[PDB]
């Protein structure tokens, strides 16, 4: 009683690199406005606008019931004292949840409600972490290796940005003296 | 504007095993019936009994656009000549997908539609399988060490083993004098 066809594809996980997915890179000057330190964005902007992740998507039609699933490859570097991230978005029918599959390098997921209360959970290789319905996450690259994660998450999730585009996440993940901080976001 | 708390559980790729998880255990005794060879079924489960295979499941109520997260942990063998598989299952909600990810050794994933059409595909580690709305999924393990997979479901597919119980998948998957192949099942 069906028709699509199942297919496999590989995913390597030293680079987090799916051939014929849809690829999105997404460079420091794709992220005004998402790091706490301005100053230091335009510097680095100025001098080398990196890289800061790449998303390798296979997604179906938005339908009810099917999946889609990619990767994320999460740079090594810092705005200031601010690690690397993705931008991080909601989902558009916003009870979807979502499974993340850390594959590589030392990293973590940052989540936010909508009203804002935050939660950081690590992530070292092996580690699965559930973003619940209703919670949008950041997956954050705290060392010095790229940082790839497989999401898996439901082909009518959708996204939405812009929430998190104009507030940003509660909560920041830092350095301060090979100290790593999850602390309150000064913007808010 | 939500609730559920995120969690993060290790998965051990070498075991499968993840802690406190609904844990599963199914033996060759438990499989009456799905394997072609029922002489050399009889005569295993008589001198031994083997566990085929494991189940770690993280699961949550049955609600539209959830998620389910498990492993799947073939243990190698053979009855007669037909590899040690899962039992497979289409879901209760039929048009729900499933991804799974090759974790640890040799295997694949032979699918099934309601009609009986059947797709083989193999899985080394690294490799993600696209299990289509409609296609029931059982996991084979061809090689000789544990073959796992992490499998991720939404949290309202459901199971349907009763079917399979029944017909069983219109392919096998054997292997003679070193030739791994996937023919036609005889008692179809």
């Amino acid at each position: 009683m069906m028709y699509k066809e199942p297919f496999g594809v590989k995913v390597d996980f030293e680079t987090g690199i799916i051939e014929g997915a849809k690829k999105s890179v997404r460079r420091l000057s794709d992220m005004e406005g998402y790091f706490v330190d301005e100053r230091a964005w335009k510097e680095l902007v100025e001098k080398e606008d990196p890289v800061v992740y790449e998303v390798y998507a296979v997604e179906q039609e938005e339908k009810e019931g099917d999946l889609n699933f990619s990767t994320h490859v999460i740079y090594p570097g810092k705005v200031g004292k601010e690690f690397f991230f993705a931008k991080g978005h909601f989902h558009a029918k916003l009870d979807r949840a979502q499974v993340a599959v850390a594959l590589k390098g030392k990293g973590g997921v940052l989540m936010q409600t909508p009203e804002g209360d935050a939660k950081w959970i690590s992530s070292e290789p092996g580690t699965v972490i559930y973003s619940p319905p209703y919670w949008a996450a950041r997956a954050v690259n705290i060392g010095d290796e790229p940082f790839i994660m497989l999401v898996i998450y439901p082909a009518d999730a959708g996204h939405d940005y812009g929430t998190i585009a104009e507030k940003g996440f509660s909560k920041i993940v830092i350095e301060e003296n090979g100290e790593v901080k999850v602390v309150d976001n000064p913007r808010w």
